[PDB]
């Protein structure tokens, strides 16, 4: 039973084969950092836009159409850039679990041909695009200093929560730099 | 070279050898891991007890009463080192444990034999913050010069937060190495 008998030469196949099985895994932590990274980039450019749009209207004048566009914008632009699997699709279940194991808020499961994808979560932008259109009124809104100061807190929360979304996400995949790079230097120096 | 046949047997008891010699990391690790964890709980229950130690618009310090407290949690402390958690080890031994650990979270002493011990630099610098302030125990202070002592003093409240922080990942991920290494042994049988 255990009398089976291998070559030094076909474990370093079973050694290498399992070693691309893991970089393909940690290609997929680093290519969602990287979608994620850019989703924020872009927003974070919204935010600082921010400060041109709006004006004096006590009170303040909010240019809506110019908040609204720049987040329709967003929310269009990664609309086919998923966190995984950048290429192709995989089964519902599948996605489940990388959804799971990148953080349920970070992403959202949905389908594109047949199969399933992790995409982008978008929440923080259609919260954003939502709470825009309940200051009812075309173009441009009047707010006293008291409801703009509320109405831009909910941003800039909005906007943390990607940042710390996003650090969660850097420090999954740099743990599992350091896991993997530990596991290869285990099984190398055990045949040394 | 790669003609060299090795039976199934073989391949169990060399995945255990490293196994037992991960398991060695993981045994000063976890170690290291409790002994950094009880003195920043010590010294959790010093800033706990830092609110009855200011009073009021200048405020008042007992700055004696802080530096005894600070003073003893390091001796508590000089004897009970990061590594090993008994007797001593070499000095080359000691090092490359220091270096693995950081060089900011541990320091190598000396025991007649090297033993790596918790770096008390924070407190030390708290200690010559707090001597650098006035007199005879009380010190009164105006709200400028706490802000600026109260900043430093919790910059290396956070170093030692982030200290504990990190080591308790890397002992994470060498936790992690061993279930994925055990879960390869588990997957060989049958």
């Amino acid at each position: 039973d255990g009398d089976q008998m291998i070559s030094h030469r076909e474990l370093w196949a079973k050694i290498a084969n399992s070693i691309n099985d893991i970089n393909e895994y940690l290609k997929v932590y680093e290519h969602a950092v990287s979608s994620y990274t850019q989703m924020y980039q872009d927003f974070s450019a919204v935010l600082s836009s921010l400060a041109g749009w709006i004006s004096p209207g006590n009170s303040v004048k909010l240019q809506v159409n110019s908040l609204k566009k720049a987040l329709e914008e967003l929310k269009e632009k990664y609309k086919d850039k998923p966190l995984y699997p950048a290429n192709n699709t995989v089964s519902q279940e599948q996605a489940n679990k990388w959804l799971t194991e990148l953080g349920g808020t970070i992403g959202k499961v949905s389908q594109k041909n047949g199969g399933y994808v992790v995409s982008i979560n978008m929440t923080p932008i259609d919260n954003m695009l939502k709470s825009l259109d309940n200051l009812g009124g075309n173009g441009e809104v009047v707010l006293d200093n008291a409801k703009y100061q509320a109405w831009n807190a909910g941003f800039s929360a909005e906007d943390e929560t990607m940042k710390n979304n996003l650090q969660t996400l850097v420090q999954k995949y740099s743990n599992a730099n350091s896991i993997f790079d530990n596991l290869v230097k285990v099984l190398s120096s055990t045949i040394s």
